[PDB]
């Protein structure tokens, strides 16, 4: 009938489909961590640092729904903040639990370790409040379970980080276990009825009038999961459907009505024209960041833009604050086919043609590779692309249906992906051990977070780690300073990283030509996720996707502008 | 004549003896970084991540006097914060410059990369203000030079981090070059004369009356440049002189009146007794109730505080007179140095107690000795240093992984000061994992530290306290000696030592003692092995 507060936390996490917990142990969280071992089906990742753990919790949340990272007071929590901030910016539900000193220790304002030496125990909490949806610092066992519940609810429903400070003295206190028999209620507060009705009615009327509507899926389509509603929207309507870089994967790219990746002026010409000639745009989850949009270059010819958002709706210039798109989309699906009844299906832009056959010795180039990559991918894959040439190139790759893309286009923290790949791999394993996790990471980016490969090995996770060796920071060389020393890096022996971190079941490969690329990626053995692999991909220093070359110039200009 | 604001920054850093700049590039700081190459004597480290860069800036400042790290808006600065916080906590003067979006980008609230997507360009600055002595976010070219000068002065004189945000557009605007011909004032303002004189008088009188006085040197002894003064204090008075763990290195341990390391109940029995039995204590730079506290920004004598009265100047003037006041003192015996290790067979497996005692044999004057949080930080308290040894042990903040970066920053600083100075790191296997990539940057710059890695298969210091077999205290086992070539080292040595004979043979070797190349030494130790001082506090945490 009773359970410790620490175990209560993990039982609640299990109820919200969290089975792996990220972070590192320290002075104020050890008794809490003990409780993981008491909950069947819960495991502790054992991360190699707190920043990487936060990146990993983000990757896990994207795939599983939410995540939890646990750190220790001061030294642990502050190391995580860049990971937390990226989860805030990108709308990823990560619960950050911090083990803190006992309530009396704080009251005595002792000169404890891991403090600023001034007796202020609130400072780190105050720092994190800036990048959290909400926070809690537990002080009272009587309200503790409700507060844990509140934090978990908020993390899941808002898909933003939440900070939960747990004093070490409270984790071993028993609370009634019966509390766990009432689930945390994840349902959304229903919309204002009148506002929602007006929104739905006017969208149906615009649909009835439109001769060339299009659907554009963006980040919040995925992050505030309306992927199922959006797929139904595409099917019931037959409208051409496009995706943004940040939303890529949110809609199935083998659907007959999929039209390609829209990136404003940086789109493939046919895609730009197909989208911008629309007489109605159904925009699901827009997040109009510089890199997502070719520096704010959208040029819709219609004023008829319907923006669906998690917390509001916009129709043309009219804003409907608080009207949540989930309920709007669900209700629209009931009548939308009828509204679309006039519609004569418009051709979608054709897929990029396959690469022409070339001699096997042809040196690898980016444009060739991103086009060729679609041959290797399979349904169910998680495909992760690091900020750098990889993030820009992957926009050119055609995904199989049911591909989960991760590209951190807004926050853009290089090194994120090594951690995200660990998190995505734990989550993928839990869902279906057949699902592959495929990473494209730059040589520069890998250096910032390389040690998290260690944690992949420790758990026998089997991602494909494609490392793009172009001898330094190519994306930056295109922005400014093509030969500047700050854009160069120490040259690593990438293929020795796995054995250096103690891998015992692995493969390494190197590819530098089109023949080598095709032979490796077509090999049946290589296509089974039987073990962790690293593939070093040798590419020219200044070679980059064409869209990045232009993006770089636009970005340099924006920064130098007086 | 005119110079860019960016080049102005690096000219000033040069003038205040900051010659290596840490951090990583990003679009918002690239134009700034170009300016490094325009200033002879300035270099860019090219760090492998920002947290490590901040750790390195901390090591550099400890040895050189102050440091500078440059990061990019949002993603870079937030990565650095645990480093910055440790520097705030331990009073290390690190200037954190962040390249931020242009003034026009901020005004128009452009939804740019590295923002939270909400148009708020103030948030990261506000976060850093919590762990900074002062901040500046530059908005006006006209007052930008004065603000840079203010930030640099404050970093050095307060020995705390300072945050300077530089919009990308402003770094390329021109300022009057003549400004550089007037130095930044980097000196402490003189003390209030009457207050300072009261303090000096009172101290002498307490000295005269004390039967069992001691000197105790703590963190701010070395950080605020009073090592020289303290040394003279020991000589003139001949009082027993002790250091704290954070102060270790700030008193030369070969002095006849040096009595050891005061670590409370974890001190050598004689040491604990000798300090705790004092009737007067001359406490230098702290970080019976008859205590004189010397601090960088104030003095305290028993219950009386003297705000603003700075120790640097009190100590100088005291020395002019101090000899007379202590002649009634009859030199009491200081605790004896720990006996050398007895001879044992060369095959004797290594244990920490033996190792920290033996380590003194290897160390030489001028060495920088860095010890990581974990068994290493406890063990080094047991090692006797040669004269002129600089210790780094982050006892207050205690962030594992700190030392890999600190070692990089210390090695750059030590190179600039004297190429013959060696940098010696003792880091645990666990801690190395958090910051391992910074070895890459050591190799890039041909730096030659000695990297001793304590392989005891996991987090021993935690295992001793809680969960001796808990999975969270275990780590993935790395091949440590492969790290150097994995990071592209060409000129290096690797060694493994598991016995006393192997330890002696290596560390006594003439070629090994020459800092001619980067070296890694993997030290094989038992899982539950630790120094006696840590075993003791394990029993204190026990006995419940
Ligand atoms: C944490 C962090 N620090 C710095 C940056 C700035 N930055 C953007 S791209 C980049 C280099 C990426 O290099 P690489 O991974 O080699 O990709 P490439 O373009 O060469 O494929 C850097 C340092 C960043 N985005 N995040
Ligand atoms: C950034 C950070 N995370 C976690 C901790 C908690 N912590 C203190 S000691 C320690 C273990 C250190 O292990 P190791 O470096 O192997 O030293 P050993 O005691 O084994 O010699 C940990 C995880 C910390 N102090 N700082
Ligand atoms: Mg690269
Ligand atoms: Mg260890």
């Amino acid at each position: 009938s009773e359970i410790t507060l620490g175990k209560y936390l993990f039982e609640r996490l299990k109820q919200v489909n969290v089975n792996t917990v990220f972070g590192l142990p320290g002075d104020f969280n050890l008794s809490l961590l003990d409780k993981i071992y008491e909950v069947e089906g819960m495991r502790w990742a054992g991360n190699a640092n707190e920043l990487n753990a936060a990146y990993a919790a983000d990757g896990y949340a994207r795939i599983k729904g939410m995540s939890c990272i646990i750190t220790t007071f001061g030294v642990g929590e502050l190391s995580a903040l860049n990971g937390i901030a990226g989860s805030y910016a990108e709308h990823v539900g990560v619960l950050h639990v911090v083990g803190v000193p006992s309530i009396s220790s704080q009251a005595k304002q002792l000169l404890l370790h891991h403090t600023l030496g001034n007796g202020d125990f609130t400072v780190f909490h105050r720092m994190s409040a800036n990048i959290s949806e909400t926070t809690a610092m537990i002080t009272d066992i009587a309200t503790a379970p409700a507060e844990i519940d509140r934090c978990i609810r908020t993390t899941y429903v808002t898909q933003r980080p939440v900070y939960l400070g747990l004093p070490a003295n409270l984790v071993d206190l028993n609370v009634p276990a019966k509390l766990l028999q009432t689930p945390i209620d994840m349902s959304l507060k229903p919309n204002d009825a009148e506002s929602e009705k007006e929104v739905i009615d006017t969208i149906l009327a615009l649909v009835k009038d439109a001769k060339n509507p299009v659907i554009l899926a963006d980040a919040c389509c995925s992050r505030h999961d309306v992927k199922a509603e959006t797929k139904k929207l595409i099917d019931l309507t037959q409208f051409p459907a496009f995706v943004t870089p940040m939303g890529k994967g949110s809609i199935d790219e083998q659907h007959p009505r999929y039209g390609g990746v829209y990136v404003g002026t940086l789109s493939k010409p046919e895609v730009k024209e197909a989208v911008e000639s629309a007489d109605l745009i159904l925009s699901v989850g827009a997040l109009l960041s510089d890199f997502n949009t070719g520096s704010f270059s959208y040029s819709y010819k219609t004023k008829n833009i319907v923006e669906f958002h998690s917390d509001h709706m916009k129709i043309r210039n009219a804003t409907f604050p608080g009207v949540q798109m989930k309920f709007v989309l669900q209700k629209l699906l009931t009548n939308i086919a009828d509204a679309a009844k006039g519609y004569k299906p418009v051709a979608v832009p054709a897929r990029t043609p396959a690469n022409a056959a070339v001699p096997a010795s042809t040196p690898l180039k980016q444009e060739w590779m991103w086009n060729q990559l679609g041959n290797f991918l399979q349904e169910g894959d998680v495909v992760i692309a690091e900020t750098g040439t990889s993030a820009f190139g992957i926009n050119q790759t055609t995904f199989p249906n049911n591909t989960y893309g991760i590209s951190q286009v807004l926050w853009g923290s290089i090194g994120f992906t090594t951690g995200a790949t660990l998190g995505a791999a734990f989550a993928a394993e839990e869902i279906d051990p057949k699902k592959r996790v495929i990473l494209f990471i730059g040589d520069g980016s890998l250096q910032l977070t390389v040690q998290e490969i260690s944690t992949m090995i420790r758990w026998g996770l089997k991602p494909y780690l494609f490392v793009l060796n172009n001898d330094g920071y190519t994306i930056q060389k295109l922005i400014h300073g093509p030969k500047a020393q700050y854009n160069e890096i120490q040259g690593w022996d990438h293929l020795s990283l796995l054995p250096t971190f103690g891998a015992k079941d692995y493969e390494t490969h190197r590819v530098a030509t089109t023949g080598e690329w095709d032979k490796l990626t077509q090999d049946k053995s290589f296509n089974d996720n039987s073990k962790i692999r690293m593939i070093e991909v040798m590419l020219p220093v200044f070679d980059a996707p064409q869209n990045l070359v232009e993006q770089a110039k636009l970005t340099a200009a924006t920064n130098a502008k007086q």
